[PDB]
């Protein structure tokens, strides 16, 4: 199945997959010096108050923490959005070093990692329905940095030990996704697809400016999952990002001068 090593990575995706070379693919560079600032872009708004995760899990190619979306409790609105994005889950993206990691990048430079906030469209009903959609999800895109530790982060980091092979979840009620953001939402925002298969191309993307920073201690702790399941060979889940795809007929905008 695909992955990301050398013989059913990112370069193969298009054989099972071909949207993998389509108009609006994901992720790209951000180059910060042709994104155009767009007065007319609404505040950004994230509403987390209510939010009730539910469960942490080890999906194969990331970890995932999942969200009740039943009902409208932790949602996006504004920005470049019409009408209201219910929270699915969260997942990162991450590197064998702190050199790569991340799947966009600003001005050529990687970051350590990324965190993806996944939202759909309530006007579609469902996700499934939502992906078949050009405006069916948001995704809230934040890079991390290697420094400081990140507070609301540790709770994520101590379970993952419950969850090291492909396959396992674990209860992970009354986590509070605010800690993950940054002082700032400030952001650039550009129309593009998911970054796994099926890459579909049903995304509003949305990446703040302002990285977080997390500790080496924490980055480690990523480092330790396993794309494998239980009893196969060992192989560390690192470097799980896909890189920058063609711009095309894109323009990046800014929420910011
Ligand atoms: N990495 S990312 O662009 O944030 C991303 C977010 C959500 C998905 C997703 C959504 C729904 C179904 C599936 C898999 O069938 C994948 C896939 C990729
Ligand atoms: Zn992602």
């Amino acid at each position: 199945h695909w992955g990301y090593g050398k013989h059913n990575g990112p370069e193969h995706w298009h054989k099972d997959f071909p949207i993998a070379k389509g108009e609006r693919q994901s992720p790209v560079d951000i180059d910060t010096h042709t994104a155009k600032y767009d007065p007319s872009l609404k505040p950004l708004s994230v509403s987390y108050d209510q939010a009730t995760s539910l469960r942490i899990l080890n999906n194969g190619h990331s970890f995932q923490v999942t969200f009740d979306d039943s009902q409208d409790k932790a949602v996006l609105k504004g920005g470049p959005l019409d009408g209201t994005y219910r929270l699915l889950q969260f997942h990162f993206h991450w590197g064998s070093l702190d050199g790569q990691g991340s799947e966009h990048t600003v001005d050529k430079k990687k970051y350590a990692a990324e965190l993806h906030l996944v939202h759909w469209n309530t006007k579609y009903g469902d996700v499934g329905k939502a992906v078949q959609q050009p405006d069916g999800l948001a995704v809230l895109g934040i890079f991390l940095k290697v420094g400081s530790a990140k507070p609301g982060l540790q709770k994520v980091v101590d379970v993952l030990d419950s969850i090291k092979t492909e396959g396992k979840s674990a209860d992970f009620t009354n986590f509070d996704p605010r800690g993950l953001l940054p002082e700032s939402l400030d952001y650039w925002t550009y129309p593009g697809s998911l970054t796994t298969p099926p890459l579909a191309e049903c995304v509003t993307w949305i990446v703040l400016k302002e990285p977080i920073s997390v500790s080496s201690e924490q980055v480690l702790k990523f480092r330790k999952l396993n794309f494998n399941g239980e009893g196969e060979p060992e192989e560390l889940m690192v470097d799980n990002w896909r890189p920058a795809q063609p711009l095309k007929n894109r323009q990046i905008k800014a929420s910011f001068k």
